[PDB]
Formats: C-alpha cells, structure tokens, sequence
C-alpha cells in the first residue's frame, strides 16, 4: 500500500512540473487506503509561497472531509517535508507520514537548505509524535530520481 | 511605526475572534509604511488548519503584489509565530518579523505546546538569519493580555 501512494505522490510531482504549476513535489493524503487528496506544488500557479504540495493536500483533504483535523489519515510526500509543511502536518493531526526522498535531493538541484529538525528528531521546542517512515528500495529510487529527471524543467522558487 | 502595526495586529486578533473566523491571532504585512495585508486566523471560517493569521497574511499580500517573495515587506504578528508560520515567513522572504506576545501566553489558555526552534535559535538543521524583534513594554503588554481576554470567546483548535 505504501509504494502505491508514494508513487502517486511522485506522479503528482512530475505532473505539476509538466503543467508549470510549481516544483517537483507531490503529496497524497489517504484514509484507510482511499485517496482523500492528491496534489502537487502550486506556488507558481497560485502566486503563493505557502502552496507547497503538502499544504495544498492538507487544505484539500480538510475541505473534502469538512473538518480541520485528519487524525485518521496518512500523508505520502514525494520529498521530505520542509519545516512549514511539517508544522502544518502537525497541526492537521495526520497520524502518519511516509516520504520518499531526503531533503538533500531537493537541495542538490537548487532549493534552500531548509530542513525540519522535528522530523529528523533534533527538535527541542517542536516535538512531533506522528509516525514517520522514510521509504527504502524502489520507493527511494523513484523519489530521488524525480530531481534528476526534472532538473531544469521548472523555475526555481 | 512598530507600535502602530503591532496594535493593528492585536486588533485583528480581537476582530477575528469576535466574528468567529478563528482564534485570537492577527498578522499585518507592511511595505515601507504601506499596509499590504491585515488578517487574522481563519481556521474556523475556512475549515483550514493552515489558515493561521500569518499564513493568511502572506497569501493575501503575495496575491495583491503579484509576487511570491515579500523581501521588501515586514510582518507584525500579535503572537509569536508557530513552527508552520515561521517556515512560511522564511519561504516568503519577508525581511523582518515583529511579534507581540510569547508563545507561552497562548499555550497558557490551552493551545499546543508547539514552538518554532528556528525562531528561538535552538535547532540543529533549521537556522534563521531573519531579523526578529520581540516587542517590549506597551504594545507587548497589550498583546500578552489578548489570550486571557478572549479565552471564553472561542473553541480551541
Ligand atoms: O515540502 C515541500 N513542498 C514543496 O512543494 C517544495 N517546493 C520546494 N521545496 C523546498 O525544497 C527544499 C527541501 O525540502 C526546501 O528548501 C523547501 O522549501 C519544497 N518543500
Ligand atoms: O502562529 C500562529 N497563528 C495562529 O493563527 C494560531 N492559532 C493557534 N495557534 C497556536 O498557538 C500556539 C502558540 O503559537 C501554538 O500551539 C499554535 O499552533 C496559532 N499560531
Ligand atoms: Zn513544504
Ligand atoms: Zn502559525
């Protein structure tokens, strides 16, 4: 189940790059193996630097379910969520995060060294409790490949 | 100017809680003494847990200015921005942050013990060189009293 939804997030990333919506990032929120939201980065489309894939997916899942908390839901991010997105994931009460590529994969192609301490376990004032899985094997390979494949197909932000 | 725009943020907090839009939080984004956006928490109105005052202000200012970077602007937050909002302030390239009350004043009335490591300089990975001013004296006292003054007027989220 994990690989399917992670691959869908990666496809969202590729799609958003292709249509010019934003950068190569995708996010899928699921409820017991039913997709509640499927999104990619919309910063360029919306002129909104907060419209990362994860924040967009959280907003859409919360509208779909008509509530502000997603405690029964899990999120799949093609790349390690940034500090803003990890904070948003905390506020939304999502119970589990699965992510594909480490943030260094995005940094290597020109994005900010902008890494969430609370996700990596080095936070002091921010302590996450949600379950977190870094993908291995084929999932990690696909997710990492995203940034090589899309290298100069999009405008950096 | 700092007292004026901090007071505007505080009044936005009271306004939002009085109209039921969200919690007692306000944020004002200013461009060389010209207010670009003046917003409050909209989590309840929008059914959106990311719609904190600061994120709302950033969204509105970016849409109004037709740019995703606010590097000529400053943000005034009635309360110390949370991890998500501090991430958003970083991503938006705002050049200065002035905030009124410490996060503990909001935590005292039941909000999450959820504090931005990068703002307090306690991170391993996430650093900030953003210019950050915590207000003192006058506006700061007024800003601190917001949460005791409003805590029976809204539902925690
Ligand atoms: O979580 C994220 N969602 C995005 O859409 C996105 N777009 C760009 N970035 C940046 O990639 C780096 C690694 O997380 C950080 O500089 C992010 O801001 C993003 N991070
Ligand atoms: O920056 C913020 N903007 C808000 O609108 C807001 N509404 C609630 N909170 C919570 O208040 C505490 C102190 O920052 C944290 O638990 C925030 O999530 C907020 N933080
Ligand atoms: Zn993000
Ligand atoms: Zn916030």
């Amino acid at each position: 189940s994990d690989h399917k939804f992670l691959t869908q997030a990666v496809e969202e990333a590729y799609k958003g790059v292709d249509c010019g919506d934003g950068g190569p990032f995708g996010a899928v929120i699921v409820h017991n193996n039913e997709v509640v939201a499927s999104c990619h980065n919309m910063v360029l489309k919306y002129t909104d630097p907060t419209a990362h894939a994860e924040v967009t997916a959280i907003r859409e899942a919360c509208k779909k379910l008509n509530k502000i908390e997603l405690s029964e839901c899990e999120i799949y991010a093609s790349c390690e969520p940034c500090p803003m997105c990890f904070g948003a994931i905390h506020l939304s009460r999502l119970k589990r995060l699965v992510y594909g590529a480490k943030a260094e994969a995005a940094i290597a192609i020109g994005f900010d060294d902008f890494i969430a301490d609370a996700l990596r376990g080095t936070g002091v004032y921010q302590k996450s409790s949600l379950e977190i899985k870094k993908a291995d094997g084929n999932g990690a390979a696909i997710a990492e490949q995203v940034f090589q494949n899309t290298k100069e197909k999009f405008r950096l932000y």
